[PDB]
């Protein structure tokens, strides 16, 4: 069986590719290497260094390989970049998604599994925590708006053509191979600086709460979504909130760092609190996180140590 | 003379907005790629660039040179049927194009951005409350509706991020002189042209689809009122009265003196059953209400088509 993974040279995408290759699937990867890395690529997967926005190239790839599943992880996934360049962000995040969906219909993809966001989608005025999928989205960043837009388009393709889909709204994803710019980029920033004995900056009062989910658990959610959760949106998170101050403290103890953080003015657009309810994924996908924040951070620190 | 930019100014509604601004003494720049607009609609007193709103380099030149104080953004792919067949192309004009304009608007100090949106394609297919207020949760089912709603969310981002003031005008079914047969009230032009030529007229399904028909001159007045009032607000612009396709046929038959019965065709996929907009908020905050009754507006429309 052929499977297409977009964004497969990236952080989460390369872990998804590895797992699929392990399980014996034929994997085709499309990635333009804008933020992904050649070193992340699996030598067993077929690789096209192309952009998902390129209609003629996507036409070619789908026509040759007719993937039965598409795991769509390719995105401009830095919130700050989306703010500085909203049109460019949307070209990748919305238009690129639409190109893939148009080809998916034309070439009979069975199911499309979309990586979306929980933290950037619910908005800044949520009252229910941990937050369920029944809360109406109110995204405030171009990245979150783009992701929500694409979720609506997915429902259109399902209604119009019968395409099956699953949307996975990840919480803050961290672990080996992550760069410092994604939704949990702070894990990498803190880890690399602490291991190098450099100064660490915290924005505002550090009391911003996030839901940190380990990459291996996110990968498992993707694979469970192959045969379960048709035409459903799922939060993928831990339901446990951690402040930046708490995260700093945990990484400090693990790394042996012995300096205090330096507090800086708050950044624009920083949502105060994000914690996801994964009850739905538990009930319908059979998914629960297996890796505690303590264990995940130790595995992450170990990866960065080896890099040094 | 204050400079104003009107995108889509060669189109149906946009050309009337241009005429009114010129009549009121403004300097008007028009950007239109004539994909659905017509040179014969263009006001010769406006400065016309035959360009695409998605063209970042060209929009940079236009905004840099003219520094418009207001932008009336009417350029769109506005056929629902085309959006269903070509969602990626629709989104490039509707979302990416809007984002290019907004990026330039922020850079060059635009004071207010007035956006043409849609009531009918935004509220979706399961509305229970009529006439429908802006508090109704959007559930768009066509790519056009999704794109419009996405752009509304982006407008809120630019306002929060940079202090750009905006107004969103969600039109009902707009009809009148210069309309083509493809827009949301395309039926009026279709019925009128065919009745004047004594040709067969087709009614889809049972003809019981209800729409809220608003005359173009009234829509133009809402655009002008939004220059000084309604900062950062979304407004339905409609009449609050519903008309079936069968009743529209009867009215136009009477006016044109058409002497035949309609021919019924199968129902269209995705035709929402009923759309009627509550304009109370616009009445209160913009001071807007329709001045042209449906009977009066249809007569004026028939007059235009006769001459033409
Ligand atoms: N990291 C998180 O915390 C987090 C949270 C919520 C959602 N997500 C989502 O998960 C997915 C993966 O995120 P990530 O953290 O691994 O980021 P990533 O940057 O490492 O992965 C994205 C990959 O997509 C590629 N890419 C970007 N634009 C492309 C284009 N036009 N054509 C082809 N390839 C393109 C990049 O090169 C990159 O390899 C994304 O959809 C992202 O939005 C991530
Ligand atoms: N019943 C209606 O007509 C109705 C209802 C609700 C909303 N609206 C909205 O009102 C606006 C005007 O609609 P209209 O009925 O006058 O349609 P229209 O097609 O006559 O006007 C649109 C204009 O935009 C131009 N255009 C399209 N793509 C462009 C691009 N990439 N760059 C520059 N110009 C481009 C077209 O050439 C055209 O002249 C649209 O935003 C539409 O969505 C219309």
């Amino acid at each position: 069986m052929n499977i297409l993974v977009t964004g497969g040279a990236g952080f989460i995408g390369s872990h998804v590719v590895d797992k699929l290759i392990e399980n014996g699937y034929g994997v085709i990867v499309v990635d333009n290497l804008s933020s992904g890395k050649v070193e992340n690529l699996n030598r067993n997967a077929l690789f096209y260094e192309q952009s998902i926005e390129d209609e003629e190239m996507m036409e070619r790839i789908f026509s040759l390989h007719r993937p039965e599943y598409v795991f769509h992880l390719a995105a401009q996934a830095s919130v700050a970049i989306s703010v500085r360049e909203p049109a460019r962000d949307a070209k990748t995040n919305i238009i690129g998604s639409l190109v893939l969906l148009e080809k998916s219909i034309k070439y009979g993809v069975k199911k499309f599994i979309f990586s979306s966001t929980g933290g950037a989608i619910y908005g800044e005025n949520v009252k229910v925590f941990p937050t369920p999928e029944t809360e109406i989205p109110h995204p405030i960043s171009p990245y979150g708006i783009a992701k929500y837009s694409t979720e609506m388009y997915l429902e259109f393709f399902a209604r119009e053509y019968g395409l099956k889909y699953t949307v996975l709204r990840y919480a803050n994803v961290y672990g080996p191979r992550q760069d410092p710019y994604g939704e949990a980029g702070v894990v990498a920033i803190f880890t690399e600086r602490m291991l190098r004995g450099e100064e660490v900056h915290i924005f505002g009062d550090g009391e911003y709460v996030r839901d940190y989910v380990y990459v291996d658990d996110v990968v498992r959610a993707n694979l469970l979504a192959m045969e379960k959760g048709d035409n459903e949106v799922f939060n993928i998170g831990t339901g446990r909130g951690t402040t930046v101050n708490q995260l700093f403290k945990l990484l400090k103890e693990i790394t042996g760092y012995d300096k205090e953080p330096v507090y800086k003015p708050p950044r624009k657009g920083d949502v105060r609190k994000s914690i996801l309810d994964y009850t739905k994924a538990k009930e319908k996908l059979g998914w629960e996180p297996k890796v505690s924040l303590e264990e995940g951070l130790k595995l992450t620190v170990e990866y960065f140590r080896k890099t040094l």
